[PDB]
């Protein structure tokens, strides 16, 4: 259940997404999750639900469910903070918002950075997002402080190519690499160059969207539909499962860590049921074959940015 980061600790490889989980529904969510025997959750300032999920891991731990040292608490570094006199700050923003004293990992959310300010996507008179002038480097620079001070037990990187992560791991005088890369995949993104990259490096990555992102907020009704192809519906009802429920195993069974989002009480306990099946070889190799390199998170208004990670092949 759980795979071994760089820094000696163990991540569960199911956890909880909560991306568009309304605070209004995500402490039932988290609370529900973790009777069940969720673990991990991911987390994100820019997710702004934080104080929510908060409530949920406080109860819990006082209901005497689960013990801290049990759960695997994962945050990002939003855009907007990539300068390194901001990054201290947001990690204890998100620290204090979700009523712990350490994260077991922060991640740097996204390679580029944006104009600081109060607004999250900074866009100028025309839509273009507007930058700032922070570069990875100095920016991983402060996530290893945050190591260093004990606010967070590892640290990673999400949605960074293969070059990103390469200018990470040279860097001269490094103190901590990489321990996770989240990317996004799922067999319409199947990620096998960027997956084969980072396992060679002992960086564990972590699928985001495994879904497909129904409920991405930009969603077009022509887009590809994983939870309704029927060939995946197929290799489900073979195994008596349900499409989610195979789309969960399917980076399992890759040796990847997967967040699958709910905010639906049964479909969290439908979710977490992926440990007593298996795919088969067959499986396995047709929902590779599915890849169509789609993406749920790959916005035109961000392309022109110097850190724009997708023009690289992987
Ligand atoms: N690092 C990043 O840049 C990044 C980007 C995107 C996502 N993420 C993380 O990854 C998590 C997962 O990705 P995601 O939120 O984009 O989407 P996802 O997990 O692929 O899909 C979530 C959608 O699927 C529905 N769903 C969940 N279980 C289902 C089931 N058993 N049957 C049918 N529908 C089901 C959910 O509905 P209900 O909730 O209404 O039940 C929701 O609409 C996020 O929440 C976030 O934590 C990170
Ligand atoms: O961030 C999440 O977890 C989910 C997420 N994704 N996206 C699509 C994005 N696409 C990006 C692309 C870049 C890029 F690096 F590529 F330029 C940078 C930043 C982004 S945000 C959003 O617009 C968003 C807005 C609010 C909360 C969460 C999200």
């Amino acid at each position: 259940s759980r795979i071994l980061l760089n820094n000696g600790a163990k991540m569960p490889i199911l956890g909880l997404g909560t991306w568009k989980s309304p605070p209004g529904q995500v402490t039932e969510a988290v609370k529900v999750a973790i009777d069940v025997g969720y673990r991990h959750i991911d987390c994100a300032h820019v997710y702004q639900n934080e104080n929510e999920v908060g409530v949920a891991i406080q109860e819990k731990l006082r209901e005497q469910v689960v013990k801290r040292e049990e759960l695997f608490i994962v945050s990002k570094l939003w855009c907007t903070y990539h300068e390194k006199g901001l990054v201290k700050g947001a990690c204890q923003k998100t620290l204090s918002d979700l009523k712990l004293d350490y994260l077991d990992l922060y991640l740097i959310h996204w390679p580029t950075g944006f104009k600081p300010g109060k607004e999250f996507f900074p866009l100028d008179e025309s839509g273009n997002v507007v930058p700032s002038d922070t570069n990875i480097l100095d920016t991983w620079a402060a996530m290893e402080e945050l190591v260093d001070e004990g606010l967070v037990k590892a640290i990673g990187i999400s949605n960074f190519n293969h070059l990103q992560v390469e200018m990470i791991l040279n860097k001269p005088g490094l103190k901590y690499k990489p321990a996770v890369n989240q990317i996004e995949c799922h067999p319409y993104l199947t990620q096998e160059k960027l997956i084969q990259y980072c396992q060679s490096k002992g960086i564990v990555v972590t699928a985001y969207s495994p879904l497909g992102s129904p409920d991405r907020p930009w969603a077009k009704p022509e887009d590809p539909s994983l939870l309704e192809d029927p060939r995946i519906k197929a290799i489900a009802a073979k195994h008596n499962k349900t499409t989610a429920q195979v789309l969960i195993r399917f980076p399992m069974q890759r040796n990847l860590v997967v967040i699958p989002k709910s905010v639906t009480p049964e479909r969290i306990a439908e979710n977490f049921k992926v440990f007593d099946f298996e795919l088969s070889s067959q499986d396995m190799t047709t929902l590779l074959s599915y890849n169509r390199n789609w993406r749920v998170c790959a916005p035109l208004s961000c392309t022109s940015h110097k850190d724009y990670p997708f023009h690289e092949e992987f």
